[PDB]
C-alpha cells in the first residue's frame, strides 16, 4: 500500500463514501475512530495523556504505541493541545503535570516529535483552541496563530525522514463560527498543503443547528478530493447530520463515556440501563444490533450486573455501544454507495427520536 | 445423562480425580467454580445477592438463573445464610435488606425453595456459620442445630419434584476446629444422605496450617464415595494442599477481588500490577498462561490500563486471573491422573514461594 491514498467510490449529495489507503491498512470512509484503549479500521491515541503517562520516551522504548496496545492497524493521534498551565506564547505552552510536578512542553515542533515516538501513523497538526462564544477578534488571533503553527507543525514533520515517508499529516481549519475566518483558515491550510483537513473548534458546546450551520459553509471550503474530519463529534444523530454535509471521519468519548455511565445507544435513541423500566426487559440492549452482548444477554441482565456493581456490566455496555457506532458508519457507507442515504438519515432520525 | 454421578477415575494418596455428570452437563474434579457473574463446567450463584437484587421470583419471571446469566451448564448456589439481623432462632433468620429495607426471612425451607427458584443443578443445605474462634459448647451447639436444619433442607428439597428430580443436594459439615464435633457432624450427614459433602466454616482467618490440620482428620470422616467440596477456599496454595488433602470442588472470590484490585495470579506468586516495576515490562501476566489475555499483552500495558483507571484493565486482569484457576485445575487433574501430583505440588511451592 501507499503512505497514503484518498479514493471516493461513490457519492450522495455533499456525502462522500471510500477508502484512505496506509502502509498499515485501509480505512473506510465515513470512519468512526474509537480510542484504543476502550470493527474499526483506526484508533485515536490521546498525545496528552500519553506524553503523562507512561511518557512518548517510554512508549518509544516499549516499540511504539501499535506494539505496546497490541494493534497493527492504523493509529491517529492529536496534537495534545486540546487537553493541555505555566506559561502560553508564540513559541507554544508550557504546563505542570498534576500526576507528579513534572514540567511539560507542547509547541508545533515537540508536538509533532511526540507524535513521531508514539509512531501514530495519522499525526494532527497543533494548534490553539478557540473557545466558544468567541469575539470575532480573539477567533481571527486564534485562527492567524493556529496557521502560522500549522506551518511550523508540517516542517517539523516534514523533517523527520521516517515520518515524512511512512506517515500523514492533517491541518486543523479554526476560525469559530465566522464564516470569513474559516475561508482564510482553509485558504492558508491548502497553500501549506495537508494530507487531510479537520474542522477545528467545533466540539465546543454550541448546539448541533450551530453546527451544522457552520458545516455547511466549511466543509466546501476544504479540498474536496481530501478526507474531512470532524474532530470530537459525536452523537449519532450529529455524525449522521455531518456525512450530510461532507464529513468523512469522526472521534468522540462518548460511546465510552456513555457505557461506563449506564447509557446504551440503540436505533431507538439512548436509554439509561440502570432505570427500572429494564429490571425485567428480556429483549438485548437494541433488537437488530449484529453485536456479540445483544446476540447473549438480555437488557434486564445488564441492568443487573450494573446495579450490582460488576465490572462486567459496564464492559458489556461499552463494546454494545463501540459496536453500534460501527454498524452505524457501515449503514451510512453502503447507503451512500447505494444511493439511498437521504432516505437513510429520514429514517434513522425519525426512528431515534420517538424514543420508542 | 443422570441427575448425579460422582465417578473417580484416578487417585494419589488422599487426592482423587473424576468426573461429576448432571443433567447440563460434566464436572471435572477437582473443580474450581467461579462466580457467574466474573473454561469452568460449573459457576456458583450468589443466593443472599439474587434474594435481595433481582429477587428469586423475578429471575424464576425471567427464566431462572441458566437463562438470565446465558449459562447452560450447571449452577450451585450457595444456601444464602453465611452472608446473612431482625431474628435469629430455630426457626430461621429474619433480616432487613439495606438496598430498601424490605424484610426477608431464611430457614432451610425458605432457602431450599429460593434455590429451586433460581434453578440451580446445586443446592446447599442451610445451616449455621460458627465463628472463629470458637468454644466447644458454642461450636457443638452450632453444629447440632445445623445438623437438625440438614434434615429440614433434606425434606424441603425431596417435596419439591422438579428439584429432586433434576437438582443435586450437599450436606455441610461443621464443628469447628473440633475432631469429635467434625465426627458427629459427618455421621449425622452420612445418616440423612447428600449427594456431595462440603467442609463448611474453614473460611474463617484461622490460618493455613490450622486449616490443613482440620482436613487432614475431616476429610476422611465423610464418605469417599461422594464428592467433597470446601467452601471459600482458597488461595492457589490453599487448593493445591486441600486436595492433597482430599478436597474435589472449591469456589473463592479471590480471583475476581484480586482483579479489580490490582493483583494477577502466576506460577511464580501474585503480583501487584501496578507498581511501577511492570511500567516497562514486556512480559505476559505469566510467562506459560495460555489465556487471550498473555497471549496478546503486555504487564506494561494492563499496568498503564489500570493506572489509567481504565476498565479493560480490570477485565484483562479479571479473565487472566480466572483462566489462571483454570488451568491450575487442569494441572492438578491431569498430574493426580498421571500419579505425578507429589512431584507437582513440590515444585508448585518451589516456585509459588521463591517469587521469582
Ligand atoms: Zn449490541
Ligand atoms: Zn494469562
Amino acid at each position: 500500500r501507499p503512505r497514503f491514498s484518498f479514493s471516493i467510490a461513490a457519492r450522495e449529495g455533499k456525502a462522500r463514501t471510500g477508502t484512505i489507503e496506509m502502509k498499515r491498512g485501509v480505512i473506510r470512509t465515513p470512519a468512526f475512530m474509537p480510542v484504543g484503549t476502550a470493527g474499526a479500521d483506526i484508533i485515536l491515541g490521546n498525545t496528552y495523556h500519553l506524553m503523562l503517562r507512561p511518557g512518548a520516551e517510554r512508549i518509544a522504548k516499549l516499540g511504539g504505541l501499535h506494539s505496546f496496545m497490541g494493534w497493527d492497524r492504523p493509529i491517529l493521534t492529536d496534537s495534545g493541545g486540546y487537553q493541555v498551565l505555566t506559561k502560553q506564547s508564540e513559541e507554544g505552552v508550557t504546563f505542570k503535570s498534576h500526576l507528579d510536578g513534572s514540567r511539560h512542553m507542547l509547541s508545533p515542533e515537540r508536538s509533532i516529535e511526540i507524535q513521531h515516538l508514539l509512531g501514530s501513523d495519522i499525526v494532527m497538526a497543533f494548534d490553539e483552541c478557540t473557545p466558544y462564544p468567541a469575539t470575532p477578534s480573539r477567533a481571527a488571533s486564534s485562527m492567524e496563530r493556529s496557521m502560522r503553527w500549522a506551518k511550523r507543525s508540517r516542517d517539523a514533520f516534514d523533517s523527520r525522514k521516517e515520518q515524512a515517508e511512512n506517515a500523514a499529516l492533517f491541518g486543523i481549519q479554526q476560525g469559530s463560527v465566522f464564516e470569513n475566518l474559516r475561508q482564510q483558515s482553509a485558504d492558508a491550510l491548502a497553500e501549506i498543503g495537508f494530507d487531510g483537513y479537520a474542522v477545528g473548534g467545533l466540539a465546543v458546546g454550541e448546539g448541533q443547528d450551530e453546527m451544522f450551520r457552520v458545516l455547511d459553509f466549511s466543509v466546501p471550503m476544504l479540498p474536496d478530493d481530501k478526507p474531512h474530519y470532524l474532530m470530537g463529534v459525536g452523537k449519532p444523530d450529529d455524525i449522521v447530520g455531518a456525512v450530510e454535509r461532507g464529513i468523512d471521519m469522526f472521534d468522540c468519548v462518548l460511546p465510552t463515556r456513555s457505557g461506563r455511565n449506564g447509557q446504551a445507544f440503540t436505533w431507538d435513541g439512548p436509554i439509561n440501563i440502570r432505570n427500572a423500566r429494564f429490571s425485567e426487559d428480556l429483549k438485548p440492549l437494541d433488537s437488530e444490533c449484529h453485536c456479540a452482548v445483544c446476540q447473549k444477554w438480555s437488557r434486564a441482565f445488564i441492568h443487573h450486573l450494573i446495579r450490582a456493581g460488576e465490572i462486567l456490566g459496564a464492559m458489556l455496555m461499552t463494546e454494545h455501544n463501540i459496536a453500534f457506532y460501527q454498524q452505524l458508519m457501515q449503514k451510512i457507507r453502503d447507503s451512500i454507495s447505494e444511493g439511498r442515504f437521504s432516505q437513510f438519515a429520514q429514517d434513522f432520525r425519525a426512528r431515534y427520536f420517538a424514543r420508542n
